[PDB]
């Protein structure tokens, strides 16, 4: 469809959906979702981060649960071809004032020590509180990403140096709708999705998703309004509360929130916002930014099933996504925590290859493309004689993510 | 803003409205909004359309209502410049299902609890003796079109019930989803081939009444298909075929069939939470957009109705769900939204215009209005209809000089709807002496119609020029322009012109 | 064709020339065409603006030469639908130094009492060499356009204050030859031309077109392509000197200049003329340049056979032949002097109306437009169910042409 | 510049031309440009194509001729950064006519005058006693194709005659366009049928000869179809299966029938002044037009030829018109501009070559390079082959992180080639071991082709690095880029590969 209004009109509500849900999953794990057969059942329907929220509980029942996560995830470790990376996220209680109260320090030290992935950092007001929590997170929790949640005025009034120092943001719509009038919210919600867009930094929509299906199996009408809006306004993650915390149907949440995000993608009309990022995005000659525009590029020229990235931080795979491309991005790593972190952006499709580094370069490379070929042929992404863009360094210990291969499907 | 990415990213929270509220606001006028006093202050605070619901009361009743509403109306006729023209619509009672009243004294609701049961009965002697074991309802057919394992919705999909056992004349049900039934209440059978008539004995005597008080606009209820529509235009007639017939999407048959159903009809009501019982919950958003693309394909009025402000019953002020909610229906493209029981019924009506109106005003600022038109403009067919080129036109030239207003110079309305089609940034005055039209104006959205009472001056160009400075004065007015901006005004060329094929680029003096 | 060189892959040298020549012909008019018999054979092969070289003769003989030039185009007077107006040039001697020398005081004068259209003022090295020109045509002459001759370095060096300054430009290839180097006169014809266009005054090429034809009765393909390539370029007129002033064919020179003109139509692609010419110009809110805009506009989309425009001075049908629309523009006026100069731009067909004022405005518009509708229609540009626009100013006395109407052809 | 109006406004006369030119020069190579010497300052001038005219000579006197072109060439060969590749091409006869020998002794030319008798005859008596009553020619089926009132033109269109009588063999003409009439002038018949074969025995002799000594492309003449250009290819065989064949288009038929023929050949001469004849001067132009633009669509080579700088045979300097008729062959596409008798024979062969080398590199401030490759991008059709993919990313990259070049690791070519259809601005250094391949790609616009003589290294990705190193190298020689700048590199993946499908953004060091 040439135009975004035809793309509507064209919508059938009869025919279903085609396309792979390219949002993450956040799940909030509490009593309801704690034991290992739920967390497997949840995986499997397409949770992608458990988020740990520690205004309650002990460390003693946090570090149950986070082994009980693990236990879970690992269950599919077998076959490493259908293996899904599960992220955990750690989410303070904050102040209920300081930025990291007493309690916020021993929490996140703790979130160290168990290897979490993310921080959800609750009350940002401005730069200053990320800037504690990344103190207090240390050398030692480096690499662990913090997302920002912007729940009260201060925050949307603050919000381009919150975002400047965030390695992402939380939108908390139900503490917003407190200090900020509910005519407004909406607009704050698309202003700080649209901000994170142009940035490239994960965005997530949180609370008031799925309320209602903590007493029902089904959500209501303008729940899935709700959630489908987040998706097309840009969000990268959906994240459930006590629908799955606590609630009666923690399985059929994650079903539900898997079905809404997935008919969302019909909706979504992918080549007006890459044009519009093209276009927004600062003339550069930094290589890896040049090819990672040019694949996205490509990928809706000569039509991609794929973008396979090679990537040991995520950060080439990450910069591939800012500009949104309809194909998925098959990011291919060795590190469990990059493939973990993953699951923030929008469109990324995390895969650890376990395999051992082979000593010509050239085979290594090939070895992991080869990895990637195999997933997204089991995925559907594409099948023999479609075409994939591949990106890798040239050269073992490559700085930029420079080269850029159109391969076809063997 | 050169991209929609950037129109969102400069979206302010704390700098307010600049722009006007471009929809229409259509309000159920019941008892709690009925009074010439409260009337005249819906009007002031935004009301455009007021709606009767003919599902309850008499045509008695509805003659005072209709007759409150004109009066509250032409209170503010005494000052042309600001005075603005107030629809009535007639909605359809249709092929309604509806429960009995409660039993006994004291209050009347009782709680259905999931897991009970409940019989449904069709014997008249319990037609108002519902309680927690008993419901009555009025469907007498009702046995013969539902199956053991159907669904069964009351008042709204407030409370579900399941069929577990068929007899003659009575069903026993297991309550889903538990609620306060109360008295007289909507009842929804989804996947029933329910065998009641698109317009009823009563409809038809209904739409002759709505005829003879002269309304504006006819929501039809339940359309399915194109027959239904046309049922009701010939019930309507020679004598009523100036009023618009605005169908009611309800369930899935009219969703399926909406093609057929848009070409029938000159607008289009979305029911969200009719929808909402028959299609899935993931599927209903979906359904929305859908309808609302076609509708402005079409160049055909769209209105949003049901689970808008439902919490206003009750509060003075509105969920931020709610508010997200309204503003979504607003940028998906929707020409007007409608309150229900918010203004028919509730504690604060006037609160309900009110911020229906902050919130409409509010989604202005998220509308990225360059992309709508330049689509709007590729995806209708290549012509040489004068009007059509001339509407184009307009519309570029609001774009470029910056402009703060299409002047249009229409009779019928016709040709200021054929500018609204293009969906301009820049408001659409649409100045008429005719009343009826200067009414119907609301349904489209960004037409500010003004109703011009003086009388026609011999010389064509001086009636142009005087109806112009008119809409200039509105203009200035209402803060869309003043002294040095450029406004597009549309007429046809000479007094006898078919084509409103003229357009003039006049600063404002 | 959706691009330029689609534009250039679909030329046909056997299919014949659909379009109508837009470029004016400028004839220089000496002993071999100065004839009433000669002029009138001219006049309706094409000519139309008549070329008087006062670097020789005398005012008498000049005078005679204007009195046949008038004698001849006003024989097809008779005819109001297929009279075309014919412009009269002054091409002065300048210094062969001052500005405007005595004999140039006295040639100038002269023009005046002739009632020339038009100055060709040779030599031009700066803006106050213009304003000298002006000065002397004075209050009597002030409707009298001035067309700066650039013949030297100076000229081309000082080309913005020379334009900003004239009414026209001529650009001489030959003169340009001898003070610039061969391999870059190319670059200033191209130059002046692109900012003549954009400021919307008129470019004449002059010099070293068809002067083989002085001899010969067909000129080179060499010529050819020249004069072809300066239509190209964007000039509204190409202008003959010895070809038809004192050469062996004239009439054929003038034949052959229409031949050549009507085929480099083919070549132009006007889309991108104007898309570019509406986004270099300023933004404005003038009535008459928005409506002009609209017009240009509206005659690319409903396939316009023509826009037609009411214009008592011509600048209103100039301000839409800035925008160089493919259709063509016809100007109608009553000022015969206007229905002359406007032959000076690009696209602009000029009708003289004869018929005598309506008092009712709408009836006269409406007597205007149905005397174009019936030139249009002899002439080829539309026919019966074609459709055009229409510009005009709103009541009597109107200072806008602001008022635009789309019109089918009855 | 944003817009191509733009791009001719700012164009100034005043400052130096700051870009290289990047169209190819064809010199041909006569008795003035012979010996060793000449053709060294030729090729440093920019002489990038020997031309050999096989109209006359005998091929000893060609193969000294081509011999010199390689010694020449070969001088430059000790520094591998600076040296410069020179093709050879072999223009053949055709299916040409001809005039005589003049009569007598004393000067071997005679002045023919406008409106005198002329009788051409085919009595071999005469063949050496041309003058002014009687003109041999040896065409000996003329009088079966040509009628009373038609044209005959002598000398490249200096002469021209018209056929008053017939006769068995002679022809009775009227001079129409009087000069001198040398001897063995080419004759032209337009508008007649032409029974000449498209390869005569003298043609299968001078390609079998062109492919013994190792020619890099052959342009024929007098193709008007397809199957001509076929014979061509047939004789050349398998042997010179890799010598490019460019068609000349030369009369009218070749223009009506320029489809078949751009497709069956590798590229295009369009030889102007011969389409003069047969075609009306006011048509040429479009032709011109037409056939380059056709080929930039195609990707493949076009030259322009012909009255280019024919008044340089005689003058130091060319004239004003020439310069830009040169000027605007470059603006309307072509690839390369072909010298004829300004180098061949004429009395300043090296001012010639330096004269065309400045007018093509000023032309290059005029040409506006995105709107090429925009247009180039939209008309090619959807594939998804790895090579066109990355050859159109590339030219993308090359505009965007302003780069200083394509670099292309070519054998045959081609990859470089498919990168030059897209219209870059940066140059394409085309990185070849084969010598054939670094010849030829001066047919393309844009392409700087450089030799590699180093031997290949086992590993690949070391072999790549090495190549890589090189073009650095003869770039930041050149002046293309320096240290700091970026660059795009384009290889296969792999020793097997069949795709140049790995682009590379690379930084200079
Ligand atoms: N990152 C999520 C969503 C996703 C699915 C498929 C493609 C791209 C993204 C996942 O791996 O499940
Ligand atoms: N038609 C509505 C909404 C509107 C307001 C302002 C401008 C345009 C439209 C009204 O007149 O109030
Ligand atoms: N102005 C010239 C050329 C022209 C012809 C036709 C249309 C537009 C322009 C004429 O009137 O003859
Ligand atoms: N192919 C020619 C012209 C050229 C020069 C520089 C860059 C590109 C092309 C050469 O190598 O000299
Ligand atoms: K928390
Ligand atoms: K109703
Ligand atoms: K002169
Ligand atoms: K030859």
């Amino acid at each position: 469809a040439d135009t975004f209004l035809e793309h509507m009109c064209r919508l059938d509500i009869d025919s279903p959906p085609i396309t792979a849900r390219n949002t993450g999953i956040i799940c909030t794990i509490g009593p309801a979702s704690r034991s290992v057969e739920t967390l497997k059942e949840m995986i499997k329907s397409g949770m992608n981060v458990a988020r740990l929220n520690f205004s309650h509980g002990t460390h003693e029942y946090h570090a149950e649960t986070i082994k009980n996560v693990r236990t879970a995830t690992e269950s599919f470790a077998s076959d490493p071809i259908l293996y899904r990376p599960v992220a955990v996220a750690l989410d303070t209680k904050g102040p209920e004032l300081p930025a990291v109260s007493e309690k916020d320090i021993q929490d996140l030290k703790f979130g160290v020590e168990q290897d979490v992935d993310m921080v959800f950092a609750s009350f940002i007001r401005k730069a200053s509180d990320v800037h504690e929590v990344r103190k207090v997170l240390g050398e030692k929790g480096k690499n662990i990403k913090i997302i920002s949640k912007i729940e009260n005025h201060e925050g949307v009034r603050r919000f381009d140096e919150i975002l400047e120092a965030s390695d992402g943001i939380m939108v908390a719509r139900g503490d917003l709708g407190i200090e900020i009038p509910a005519e407004k919210v909406f607009l704050a919600q698309k202003m700080m999705i649209g901000r994170c867009n142009r940035a490239g930094k994960p965005v997530i929509c949180a609370t008031q998703m799925l309320e209602s299906m903590i007493k029902k199996p089904r959500p209501t009408r303008a729940e899935g309004s709700d959630v489908a809006n987040a998706v097309l306004d840009g969000a990268d993650c959906i994240m459930l509360s006590g629908e799955t915390a606590k609630g009666d149907y923690p399985l059929e949440a994650v079903r539900m929130q898997h079905l809404i995000a997935r008919e969302a993608e019909a909706a979504i009309y992918h080549l007006q916002l890459f044009e519009e990022l093209r276009r927004l995005a600062p003339i550069t000659s930094d290589p890896t930014e040049a090819t990672a525009v040019g694949a996205v590029e490509a990928s809706f020229k000569c039509c991609s099933g794929a973008i396979i990235v090679l990537t040991k931080s995520g950060r080439s795979a990450h910069q591939v996504a800012r500009y949104r491309p309809r194909a998925p991005i098959i990011a291919v790593t060795r590190n469990p925590q990059t493939a973990r972190q993953a699951h923030l952006y929008r469109g990324i499709f995390p895969v650890l290859c376990k395999d051992p580094v082979q000593e010509a370069w050239a085979e290594d490379v090939d070895l992991r493309v080869n990895f990637a070929m195999n997933v997204g042929k089991a995925r559907g992404f594409f099948k023999k004689g479609d075409v994939v863009i591949v990106l890798t360094g040239w050269r073992p210990g490559s700085g930029f993510t420079n080269t850029m291969r159109v391969v076809p499907v063997p």
